[PDB]
């Protein structure tokens, strides 16, 4: 028995597996359970702390993926399939993962926690691109990641019921976080240096921990990659949530025979439905044809979030908060091929003007005709109104600016203005090994592999500079994790990454070239989306 | 008694005068009556053709200027004073002026008819900048210009009434146009080739002639400099004319003293008022705090204007028409000094953000709160929103774009779409002798002295390049008058001035360098004022 690979946590004993990162060893504790499995009558309920077990629990592989819809967009293609579940689907899925260096470190080392995204309807911590060997090996970090319930299981809500209260997916994350307070010391990590980081819904989730009081004392610093809690997709109102829950139920059994008294009678019936029945109907509840909108997402309940994220980033006190936030170069491109007519990976998607107008209604489902028109106005080249290249790229900026870029800038701006230290970036590097067309640029989420150090592992066939690049990234992230500043703490010329400020609006390019400072993250456009358009949507 | 200075026209005989241009003599016949004096009971009435006279009418000097408001912005300043009346004010003012080569030309010469501007409230054909002797001597042109009634005298309307039908200043112009058909042959001009040109309200009037059938038959080609019949200031509805006319009456004591009367009674009361009382009250009737809005302008009466200029341009057939239109570099600057707080000729006029926002409301008086916010959204630099140099230039562009540039762009595009040959330009040269400050650039009106060839008079102190440049401009205009193309025909390698078309949106810049071809006349911004803002303003 290897004493490194065996740890005791408050619930009992665990056995890790020794892992061979390309520059030496690491200890992995995979599949540690942090909650009672939320099944049977616990479906839709807040998670409960895992009861203590006896014996030695085998922590040597990834546990089940939380039950979820699986995209069938391009069956067979690694571009999409790299993102699909890689373990069996199960409602029994509340498990986290821990990576420490081998051997267990020196003194209390800074802790990174990953929260995966996927529109709150998909994702798994067990994915290749989220493998924490490298950050732990190469930078001596303790890297934690958890599974949390998605779709209906995590976010179906009958607001104000005891029984399907909403936001239980975030409660899952909050429980994994509490577990790190209580247990990470045992692996080397430091409970007083905890940094969150996530991408998409993962970032929106980090956002939400920033915004929810009971979460604040469980972490110190935060990274939001390509996603924010404010913005058009990451929350719904209590009333739209009830509408969606009630309609979902009605379509499966639920309650039986048009009966509408007890919300708990409604939920009891839903708990009798096979998991696949729920997933089978989850898309049917959206209110219009759209993209970048998801059926079951965090709800503004007056509870986990005491007001909307918009209201809560305006009025917050954020003195003691260091944050790092950014976007990739082409946030919008995946979304088009996913759900706007005219866009594919197989041709190169030079659309007509009609397609672009139709695309704007799909990309901006909440828009009235006048709002839709405002959007067309800003994004059209009135000199070349039908240049199919311009149209294609424009349609991509609409979706990416509306959903990601501008809410990131809004977030950066409000946090800076309310006392936070904020660093911002834009990721413009396109991987040599990417298999999506050139027209798609750097799409949503293809910075993850470089933050995670995957271009290390040389059997992946990442170029030599991609490798150096990855190491820079890993430095910035872990630097930020340690200090609240991604800059090298004594570095002779690099240069600096300055804080983002409302006054100067500085943010850095992240590519193969050295760090370049820029000013105004799509400033004119974000003024359109963040100040003007809301005024025009309401009143219209 | 030169047989060259003596002429018989339908009404009788006239004697003109031999004048020295720089390059040789010209013949001028100034002060020719083309209508019966519109005084006494003829105030506000359509003009009547001048009755035949006997003897030789002395046509050797300019006649009285139509009654009008005299501007007092900078008393004693040359820059403002070159525009003011230079003969006595009088209601007896319907006179025209002809300039031809001396001796009178041997072949029928293309005729150029100039219509001055002045916001429909000021102007005279006798200003030094409207002197036809250069075009006559250098290009062999027959140049005509008329006085037409301005302000209340020309545009006070009780629409539907007999005694004040409206548009009577347009009718003054039309009668001068008829007089040209009937009589120009006697001076050597060709009535089969008549080109109208005008600036500002002069240009708006030219466009109104294009759009009114009884005017169309009297001319062949038109030139519009910095004004258009469509747009926010050139016309008013019948309702608003009636409300302004009735208010003016009330202010000068016309019910008399009691109620609101017949139209007949109100007009007869107005006719008893001295001219200066009417001039004195004409600004009193404007509805809002504004710039670039005038009290008494052409009314949409369903007679002269059978529908709005906007409607008429969207639906006419303009196949037989050639038009040359364009703008100066800084259309709005003068208006800022006239009426927007923060702007002055005596300093650089750097303004604060609050001033820019107040300015937008003055410059776009019809705008609702949200419409004004759209303007501010468009023109703010969101990276440097308080930059005072930027704000000052923005404030100028808002006013220039809204009132002149964009309405010009709309006319050029509608006319080209409906089959007109169109040429468009931007005049970018700042007179070496200009006395307005640098920040004002090339203001409204300041291309006129170049078109009319004033730089050819070496006592005015323009540079040599200015003289070369005036020569070029005169050729373009007279080439256009002769053929409907401003290009030099027996020539090549100039460059060419291509027609403005809706696909390519080509226009040229006119300055000391050779013609540069540019594409899209403020395209992004004009799509804003011309397509989006009306929808927003009507939805709001
Ligand atoms: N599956 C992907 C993910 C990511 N990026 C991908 C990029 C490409 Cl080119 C292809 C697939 C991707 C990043 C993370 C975010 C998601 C959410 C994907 C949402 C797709 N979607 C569904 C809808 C509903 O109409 N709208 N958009 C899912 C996952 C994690
Ligand atoms: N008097 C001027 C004219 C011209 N350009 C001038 C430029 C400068 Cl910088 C100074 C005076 C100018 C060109 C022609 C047009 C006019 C109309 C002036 C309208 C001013 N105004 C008054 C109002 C009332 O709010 N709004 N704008 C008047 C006249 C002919
Ligand atoms: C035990 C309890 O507290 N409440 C339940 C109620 O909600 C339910 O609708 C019914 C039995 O199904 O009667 C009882
Ligand atoms: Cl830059
Ligand atoms: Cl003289
Ligand atoms: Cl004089």
């Amino acid at each position: 028995e290897d004493p490194q690979l065996l740890v005791r946590v408050r619930g009992g004993q665990l056995r890790g597996i020794r892992l061979k990162a390309p520059g030496g060893p690491v200890s992995a504790f995979l599949g540690i359970p942090f909650a009672e499995p939320p099944v049977g009558s616990r479906r839709f309920m807040p998670p409960e702390p895992k009861r203590p077990w006896s014996g030695v629990l085998d922590a040597t592989t990834f546990q089940n993926v939380c039950y979820q819809y699986v995209d069938t967009l391009y069956p067979g293609f690694e571009g999409t399939e790299m993102w699909n579940p890689n373990r069996e689907l199960s409602e029994d899925c509340l498990y986290l993962n821990v990576w420490t260096p081998y051997p267990r470190p020196a003194s209390p080392t800074p802790v990174l926690i990953w929260i995966y995204g996927g529109g709150f309807y998909s994702g798994a911590a067990s994915l290749d691109v989220y493998d924490g060997r490298f950050l732990a090996q190469v930078e001596g970090a303790v890297l934690v990641s958890m599974n949390y319930r998605v779709g209906t299981f995590g976010f179906l809500a009958l607001p104000g019921s005891r029984e399907a209260p909403g936001n239980v997916g975030l409660l899952d994350q909050r429980l994994a976080l509490q577990w790190v307070q209580e247990n990470i010391a045992a692996f080397g990590g430091d409970p007083m240096s905890v940094t969150l980081f996530g991408e998409s819904a993962g970032a929106a989730s980090v956002g939400m921990h920033i915004l929810s009081l009971p979460s604040r004392s469980l972490f110190h610093r935060a990274v939001l990659q390509s996603g924010t809690p404010n913005g058009p997709w990451a929350t719904v109102s209590a009333g739209e949530a009830r509408r969606r829950a009630t309609l979902l139920a009605r379509l499966v059994g639920c309650p039986p025979g048009g009966a509408g008294g007890n919300d708990t009678e409604l939920i009891a019936c839903l708990r009798t439905r096979p998991a696949q029945d729920l997933v089978d109907h989850e898309w049917h509840v959206l209110p219009q044809e759209s993209i970048f909108r998801f059926s079951f997402v965090p709800v503004v309940d007056g509870d986990f979030l005491s007001d909307t994220p918009e209201a809560l980033i305006n009025t917050g006190d954020f003195q003691d908060l260091q944050v790092l936030v950014g976007v990739v170069k082409d946030e919008g491109s995946y979304f088009l091929v996913y759900g706007v007519p005219g866009f594919s990976k197989d041709n190169e998607s030079l659309i007509s003007r009609a397609q672009f107008l139709a695309g704007v209604r799909i990309g901006v489902p909440q828009a009235s005709d006048l709002a839709a028109e405002a959007v067309v106005l800003h994004y059209t080249d009135w000199l070349h109104p039908e240049d199919p290249t311009h149209l294609r790229d424009a349609m991509s900026a609409v979706v990416g600016d509306h959903n990601v870029v501008c809410p990131v800038a809004q977030l950066a701006g409000r946090l800076a203005a309310q006392g936070a230290r904020v660093y911002a970036y834009i990721f413009e590097h396109r991987a040599s090994t990417l298999t999506w067309p050139l027209w798609m640029g750097v799409p949503h989420g293809y910075e993850i592999e470089f933050i995670f150090g995957l271009p290390l592992d040389p059997s992946l066939n990442y170029t030599t500079e991609e490798r150096i690049f990855a190491q820079r990234l890993m430095k910035y992230w872990t630097n930020f994790a340690r200090t609240g500043d991604p800059n090298d703490p004594r570095d002779s010329k690099s240069p600096q990454w300055p804080p983002y400020t409302t006054a100067a609006q500085q943010y850095v390019s992240l590519n193969l070239k050295p760090l370049e400072v820029r000013r105004g993250l799509r400033a004119q456009t974000c003024a359109f989306w963040n100040r003007f358009l809301p005024k025009l949507l309401s009143a219209t």
